[PDB]
């Protein structure tokens, strides 16, 4: 019945880099433009934009809104944001395509957005502090990257998920250096330019275009990767170079229905077919994919073997290994044009940026079946079911 | 087709008051185990928990899900939280409803929860300041109540409705006693015990038991209230006492489909029979509910006249009074318990909260048909119809 | 040869008190035009005003020049503060003394001045928090109270001393007890009333006089004293009840020649014979007053028995004890209407403070011989020989 | 009789530059343990450390007495701070000056020292913040740059006085120009390298060695100067480019008795032949050089003609023009090897700064008298003459 009209994304930038002091809504707003574009539609067309973002403190009301508003979206549409962590860009989507499925939408437009770099520092002071310092709390960590029931850093999770799968050091370093040489090749050949969109970065003293993903290594050495020291367990595995960065981005879908494409005479990207999000234990988060994928595939009638490529989020070596293991799928369809390590993680719109890797890669080899999942920080995964049309 | 199995809420409690210094997962938690408890349904039949929240800053990653896992929902169960402004709360039960009614899940629960108290002050201080003195920003009025577009209070946009609609400062003075005084007469007539669920406030020397809606004031006169300044507008005409209040509490909905309600013997509080969301001008987002209500009526198939009991949320007098003008339902339907200037006004939680009033009140009177609806900042409303079974 | 022709002092106000939200300065531009009124000499014949004031964070320019202006000395007069922490008030005396005893003034106003209540909490941003936590320092923690060798509470080096000279929890009590009892006694029997003088808290809401010292509680027993736990080691001795306050303040003399005095027809509270400051271990700061009193003792060709009246600082009970066992002379002339434990600790203010309690009760009993004394952090003491004209 | 046997100073750093995390008391320690060195004086034998310094908030108890101890001067001697803003630095050498002529000190150490990096924001935040932003206060703009009386910018005080003398963009710039070539010229020259002692910033990715000013441009010309934009006013004079920058650095004296020096073998740089301060009104603090050097003169017995050489601190190059105009001395015995415009102006150590500049360049021409002098926000002035030996 749904189907996915046009999609795109910006390029994602480095921490503090290209996007250092850009509003996530200014993001939004290019990637809502720009499937608009791509789809020959309307922004007068638009029913509701739903966007996924974890970060949204100090902003203002509802940046959903923000960016629908600034692409033109008229102001009777309405706008929300939703979080589900890393899950979050990808659940929008279904989210989206739920409207329509029960019939209170025609045009969606979902995705997620989010500027790790303008996230703020904060503390609760309507109390007042009488005596003594007191602690400004850095959100992106405190609300992004720490599980709330252990206290401990995602990346905690990653080695308690190396440990149980007793994944050495070495094997996540591979995995890391193989992500960051698939990339690299992979934007070298010119595959992520369909679907990124410039962005154009406002400046007194110059405006400059962005419209390369900016945290990708070029020519990244084993060796440099070996060098370095784990990142959150002085006697770890998990280090900067085998997991994902900390990024800025924002990626998004039109959604409508199939008829109504056929109506328009849009040829869409593909149809969702299923989705499915799960639950699974705080301490191994990175494993939600697991779960997910498995039910995600059952509820579309499709067996492991029937998909053609495979977009798995990387948030570390150490669990996408784990991911890749279970699941066993082959490895060659999976991330094949690289993934987070080396394309970076902006976390509310991560899961509909490998969307949109996915829907591309797929249109471009002519692949019949794929699916897209992310691991979910406290505890689950989230999977979607994608067919060509 | 779906229903509400049951429903709870905790006392709303006043800015900086009862719940001074309670997250709102806590208030979430306290919310899901009272509607658990109501439907005779373990936590373990849960399949997700979806909870409206504008200001989460501070409070550790997804308290959708710190709230679950406090009340025992299991780890396997997923959870997230929504943003639509004051429309969250009773948004997120429509959406908890279109995942039953896509298939997706079985057994929701669905709400909202806000701690105005907690929002924390903010800055982005990533790229240092290099001099000059820098603003620490109140997330809930720059989050919560600033427009994003305008720059101005929402209580800016209930003078610019108050202009247009001309409502004077006597009117909306008198409508805001009336509410004090429907909701005093409710509380002390015990309306309110039904829907409450008690909340332990947990204290080093003394835990103490919240279970009655503190912001309601007690005798409240014309006089008192005609003698307060105006609170946005130096020549303006709504202040502190005809507006709603920043306050704290959550509130929650049990769904699952009137096939399953039935299978397990359940008499549920009612059946959702449509919801709508359209958006408006931001300058007079009050006005939000009108085309709500109207779009939600519509695909009800009924008529004005068709309802017997309604929540319209009383963000200010000023738009509560215009909403009402324009759609013209007998008055003497509409919060016959008080609203939010009298009760309080915790934005994520709010339109859970009016839900709840909403339902208890039905069955304690014998109403087949209800309705609930909010405005939202940035423009927009959000309405939902209910019915008996 | 150089004399203090008059001297006055605000009362000492309890930390967030009356004084909760003056800035020093004010407090310093009542007691500037106190001494002036007093000595029946005009403002715009002072020289220059040397104020000291340990914590000016975010008061603006030099306050001691704020001070002297808003007290009407003209602008072509100077004015600096100076920072000798705890030694500071009585400190800016002796410099003011240097001022004339070389020929470089005739007339200067000097003293200290404190608003431990409005220092602020601060950090360095210039280069910005990349990411995780920092810390809200407080400025009257870390600039005023911290040792900045060992990275401990002043509290510490008084727990450094009680252990040095085996000074026990109780024999603490006991001195605080009788500091409390002494500092009630003068109180009631009006032995502060020369020396003080009012200040006007201004406010929307009313006016306040302070004129009374605020921090001494009345009825002080030996019961309430031993019931306070440690307030620096959990088995420790020192305590709030046997410790200094946290304390507002300002306190000035005014200085010229013996001459000049006589020239103006000026009855001089006493003459300054000698001073002195002497460096100790930073561990056993409390101790500072040692060598500084027996300094400025020699300096004098006093002997300790020559002496009719002294004034001992009461930083903590175990240094204050340790300084008159030392020392030897009689504790029945030490303190006579109680000391900071009872009366509060004013930091910047604190010499000054004392001076002037020192001058006014020398007057009163017809004392020839008298002596201030101070330890500062850091290790370090001061003190200044006064004789009666 | 006071004589200054040796001096030294930090190079002068850019805003956030070679010293933007290295707090003052450490530049402070390496200029300390440099006149020791120099005078061949022991660390054992300074009785105490006098140092200028505006902005220490956030460094710790007296971070005067951090500078001493880390520079080897033993816990017996003392050590203070002081605030006199601009004329801080210069102001402690008198007050070191003093403590010998009235006999209380036989060996002093005295300058200043300042970290305008390190300068932190602050807010005072005991009372709480109930609702609404609050300023973070950059404290190097509130404490140290702008006038507490009328409240705006030592820039404009500058434009006041250029406007109140008249002196034209084009003069102010053409000073500007001078400025910089002749320190530019003085530090290619090597005129710089006896004064300067090196500093080392230690780092974890390695030390690095600071022994230039680094804020000196090379090559500055009347067309780069005449392209700026003014600084504070719209239609303004003063700019970034006339105007002293922003600056960290530390400067000291070590001051003995003549006769002391001559026992030691020591050849003293020079005799403090006398110094002086005077106010004026803030509104035009720049000319407070004028009454300050005209007093200093006539104290000295000399004759402005009499002067060798001449140290006039370069706040503005308004009010720079505006002092040498009414003086009147040789220009070409001014400021000889540039000025604050290009050497820096780190407030609190400026003036022992100039001094250094001032002694190292009377000594290798030759000269006999020479004069030092600046300005003070506040509306003050201080100047100091020395006579070679
Ligand atoms: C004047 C002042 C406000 C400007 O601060 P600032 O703008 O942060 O410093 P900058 O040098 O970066 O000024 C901006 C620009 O002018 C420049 N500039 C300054 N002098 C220049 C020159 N001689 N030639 C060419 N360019 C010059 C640039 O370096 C620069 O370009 P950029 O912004 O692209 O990097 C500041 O230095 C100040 O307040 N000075 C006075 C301090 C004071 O009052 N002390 C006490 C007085 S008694
Ligand atoms: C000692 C010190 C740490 C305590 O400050 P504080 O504990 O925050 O002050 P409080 O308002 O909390 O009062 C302290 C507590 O003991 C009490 N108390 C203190 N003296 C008491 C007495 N004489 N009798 C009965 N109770 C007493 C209580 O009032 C109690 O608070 P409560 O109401 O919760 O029971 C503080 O005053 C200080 O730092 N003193 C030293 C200052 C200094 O070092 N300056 C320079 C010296 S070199
Ligand atoms: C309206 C608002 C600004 C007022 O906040 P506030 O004035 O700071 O809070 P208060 O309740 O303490 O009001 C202050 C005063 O009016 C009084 N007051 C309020 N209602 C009164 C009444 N009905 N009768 C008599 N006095 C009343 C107080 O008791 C009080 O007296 P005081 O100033 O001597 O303490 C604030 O509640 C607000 O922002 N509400 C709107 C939130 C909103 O927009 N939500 C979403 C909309 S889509
Ligand atoms: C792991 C993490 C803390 C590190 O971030 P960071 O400390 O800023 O690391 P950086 O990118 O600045 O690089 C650090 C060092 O290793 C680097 N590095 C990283 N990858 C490298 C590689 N592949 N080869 C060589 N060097 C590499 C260096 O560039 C650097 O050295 P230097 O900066 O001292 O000169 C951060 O990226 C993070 O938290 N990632 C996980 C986020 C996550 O949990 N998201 C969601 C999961 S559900
Ligand atoms: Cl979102
Ligand atoms: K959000
Ligand atoms: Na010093």
């Amino acid at each position: 019945s749904i189907v996915i009209a046009s999609a795109a994304r910006t390029a994602v930038g480095s921490f503090n880099g290209a996007f250092a002091n850009t509003p996530a809504h200014e993001l939004g707003a290019t990637v809502i433009s720009a499937v608009l574009e791509r789809a020959g539609v309307a922004a007068g067309e638009v029913n509701e934009v739903i966007l996924g973002q974890v970060l949204p403190a100090g902003e203002g009301q509802n940046p959903a809104r923000q960016a629908a508003m600034k692409a033109g979206v008229p102001q009777e549409a309405t706008a929300w944001g939703m979080n589900q962590l890393c899950g979050s860009g990808l659940r929008a989507v279904a989210l989206g395509m739920q409207q329509i499925a029960t019939g209170d939408a025609s045009i969606i437009v979902a995705g997620g957005m989010e500027s790790m770099s303008m996230a703020p520092h904060c503390a609760h002071l309507r109390g007042g502090v009488k005596m003594g310092d007191f602690k400004m709390i850095d959100t992106m960590i405190k609300d992004g990257l720490t599980d709330a029931f252990y206290g401990y850093h995602m990346g905690t999770t990653a080695e308690n998920v190396a440990k149980q799968w007793q994944l050495s050091r070495d094997e996540q370093d591979a995995f890391a250096v193989a992500s960051q040489n698939k990339a690299e090749a992979a934007q070298k050949d010119g595959r992520f330019k369909d679907e990124i969109v410039p962005f154009i970065v406002k400046g007194r003293k110059g405006d400059i275009t962005v419209d390369a993903d900016e945290y990708i290594r070029h020519g990244a050495t084993l060796d440099s990767m070996a060098k370095l020291r784990p990142a959150f367990d002085k006697e770890g595995t998990v280090t900067a170079g085998n997991a994902s960065g900390l990024n800025d981005g924002a990626a998004a879908a039109l959604l409508m229905s199939e008829a109504e494409a056929s109506r328009r005479g849009i040829q869409p990207l593909g149809r969702i077919v299923s989705w499915a999000t799960v639950g699974v234990d705080p301490k191994v988060m990175g494993t939600g994919p697991i779960p997910a994928s498995r039910k995600a595939l059952e509820r579309a009638g499709w067996k492991i073997g029937d998909l053609d490529l495979v977009e798995a989020a990387e948030a570390f070596a150490a669990q996408a290994c784990a991911v890749n293991k279970d699941l066993g799928w082959d490895p060659s369809i999976v991330n094949v044009n690289g993934g987070a390590i080396a394309i970076g993680h902006p976390i509310g719109a991560s899961g509909a940026r490998i969307l949109n890797t996915l829907l591309f890669e797929m249109k471009r080899r002519g692949a019949r079946k794929g699916l897209a999942t992310l691991c979910i920080g406290g505890g689950m995964g989230v999977a979607m079911c994608i067919e060509s049309l």
